[PDB]
């Protein structure tokens, strides 16, 4: 199928203002966006915000404000937010909105006609803050914010509750064995393997049917109301997953609102995901919950989930003001692959700064458009290739597809550091035919040495773009390469940008290092 490639977020809880954690999903979720941009692809990016459910309606009464007021303020907080971290998603969607609680009531329906909704008691253990049930196995004792004796997750290490209510049940028990048909058939559709691996053993062990709503009272009637029965509230987190196919859903005007909801999700061929992006926190809901609501429902399953190692539940607009914007996203997609296992003080921050932003690409960037080097400012035309010439050349033809393997997986941080080994390549080879010395003793020479760094250093920026994407800008723009070229598999070819291409001017530095 030729599709609109669907890559999501998850929708963040309004109880509280927007963090790193938020902003790392979101920029996962839009580097994707953009590499399948800059591939030439049809691209829809969703984030947004999750506003009902209990947890919520707590953080407003702490507040002394009304859900409604709460939720529409801290809403605007991730915007701005957002929009302040330069991202390029193309919408947000809140599950206050009407036309969100529209498909909510019709998926709701359309469960409940197959027969996989019946009326039914959960008696068991609950946490607000996960909005999320538990068997005893995932509970042990501690501490509240005050110090009592309570029991918390083993999840989370939040405080839970004893829950007793007659609810509406969803039939998930009768999901397991095609909910395993699927993770056998598509062993890819959960990333990293290992999560997947996680997710198979406990579906595997067992399902129990999973309560979708609960009684209204509890929620402090903040929450969707059941279809045909206005006594029961529906689950926040079915109420929350539907937010995909809401937005598969929505036609969007130039300025990002919304305008119109179409009936058949075909009509902008968008659902179901290609990529949705979680933290590690929420696997469940997405590996096993929603597909089970899609299978019921008859419709398509999406292709990849991918799990981060981050929670999804340091202020990141003030580092990026102190270190720059795209390096500060370097840094974060660079940092950490699948663990929690990495580095994020400022010395880390600074050593990559320096060591491979500053020294690595950005010299290079100065060193094959100087006027000391490049005399002509312009794309000489090579001479004859060495062998050495060769093995480099070969190198930058290979990088478009290994980091395109890696950006499909998704792992991002495998792609950053393929580039950057063809980066330190190209460095060596500088380094190697000293091409400063070459200026007096053997133009001929020059012109192919420099032709090959300039070429190593275009395509290296095209396939960091998605990282990088305003200093990528910046870097084609001193090379002089043409916005035709900036995008298009056809550019990720070696030669591209033919020779005669005058650099752009001069003023100046790319990245500064520090202290
Ligand atoms: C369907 S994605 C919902 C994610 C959830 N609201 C959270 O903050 O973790």
């Amino acid at each position: 199928v030729e599709k609109v490639f669907f890559v999501t977020s998850p929708i963040y809880y309004v109880n509280a203002a927007p963090h790193i954690g938020h902003v790392y999903s979101t920029l996962i979720t839009d580097v994707i966006g953009r590499y399948h941009r800059v591939k030439g692809e049809r691209v829809f990016a969703l984030t947004g915000t999750d506003e009902h459910g209990q947890k919520v309606a707590e953080a407003a009464k702490q507040k002394q404000v009304s859900p409604y007021d709460f939720t529409t303020a801290v809403a605007g907080e991730f915007k701005k937010c957002f929009e302040q971290m330069d991202y390029s998603i193309d919408y947000f969607i809140r599950t206050t909105n009407e036309q969100h609680k529209a498909v909510v009531k019709e998926l709701w329906t359309k469960l409940e006609q197959k027969g996989d909704i019946y009326l039914g008691r959960y008696e068991g253990w609950y946490s607000i803050s996960d909005e999320s049930f538990l068997t005893p196995q995932n509970i042990t004792d501690g501490v509240d914010k005050d110090g009592n004796p309570c029991k918390v997750s083993l999840e989370s290490g939040h405080v839970v509750t004893w829950v007793s209510e007659e609810n509406y049940m969803f039939r998930l028990s009768a999901f397991r064995e095609r909910l395993l048909e699927w993770y056998h058939a598509n062993p890819g559709c959960i990333v990293p393997e290992f999560r997947r691996r996680e997710v198979i053993r406990a579906v595997e062990k067992g399902l129990p049917d999973l309560s979708v709503s609960r009684a209204r009272a509890t929620l402090h009637n903040w929450a969707i109301p059941v279809p045909g029965n206005p006594d029961h509230c529906v689950y926040v987190w079915l109420d929350a997953l539907t937010n995909y196919l809401t937005g598969s859903r929505l036609r969007v005007d130039e300025s990002g609102k919304e305008v119109s909801l179409v009936d058949d999700f075909n009509e902008l061929e968008r659902f179901p995901a290609d990529v949705h992006v979680i933290g590690k926190d929420i696997l469940k809901f997405h590996a096993i919950y929603w597909p089970a609501f899609l299978l019921s429902a008859g419709l398509p399953l999406p292709k990849k989930i991918v799990a981060h190692g981050w929670w999804t539940k340091f202020d990141p607009v003030e580092k990026a003001e102190e270190f720059g914007y795209d390096a500060l996203k370097y840094f974060l997609l660079r940092e950490s692959g699948f663990s929690d296992d990495g580095d994020y003080s400022d010395k880390n921050m600074i050593a990559r700064l320096n060591g491979e932003l500053a020294d690595t690409l950005g010299n290079l960037v100065m060193r094959c458009t100087s006027a000391k080097i490049n005399v002509n400012g312009e794309w000489p035309s090579p001479a004859a290739y060495t062998e050495e010439d060769e093995s480099l050349i070969q190198l930058i033809k290979d990088l478009p597809g290994t980091a395109d393997h890696y950006y499909l997986i998704p792992d991002i941080q495998k792609a950053i550091i393929a580039v950057f080994d063809v980066l330190r390549a190209i460095n060596a080879y500088v380094t190697d035919m000293a091409p400063w010395k070459l200026v007096k003793t053997d133009p001929e020479r020059l012109r192919t040495v420099l032709y090959i760094t300039l070429e190593g250093v275009r395509v290296t920026t095209l396939l960091l773009s998605p990282i990088l994407p305003r200093k990528s800008v910046v870097i084609f723009d001193m090379l002089g390469v043409p916005e035709v070229h900036r995008k298009g598999i056809e550019n990720f070819e070696f030669g591209a940008v033919p020779p005669g291409t005058r650099l752009g001017p001069a003023v100046e530095v790319l990245f500064s290092k520090r202290s």
